[PDB]
């Protein structure tokens, strides 16, 4: 496995009202950033990733404009949140 | 009171299910969704989600969006509403 186990935790159970620094790839300077635009649950980034109807491209993109993340950092929450989905939605 | 409609959309994970599998979305209502890019129950999900669940603005977007009366937009927001608190 080449997950965190940051991801593998997120991934093995619903999310709930967990905040959005439980998301892979959002440390505690992007999640500020996400909250102070009201993207404070986990789930609120979610409900983004399903309206960019789960494309990556679209997703990172969003990120980058709205916390300042870098590529690694978007792609390791794209895909915590894509294997969630596989497994709950 | 809910419709066997919204029973069986509550019951289970959504996967890809058209948006029409929501209470409420019946025909006309499906395609006007799918025309502005809501063609699956989970982008709709995904609005629920984005608007942090609150039922008055989720259900005057849906009226904005697709046109849904008062009882179509109740029966959306609630199947919507009870499906996160069983699987999210």
């Amino acid at each position: 496995m080449t997950t965190s186990q940051k991801h593998r935790d997120f991934v093995a159970e619903p999310m709930g009202e967990k905040p959005v620094g439980s998301l892979a790839g959002i440390g505690e300077v992007l999640g500020k950033k996400l909250e102070e635009r009201g993207f404070d649950k986990a789930y609120v980034v979610l409900g983004q990733f399903l309206v960019l109807k789960k494309d990556e491209d679209l997703f990172r993109e969003w990120l980058k404009d709205t916390c300042g993340a870098n590529a690694k950092q978007s792609r390791d929450c794209f895909g915590c949140l894509r294997e969630w989905c596989d497994a709950f939605l």
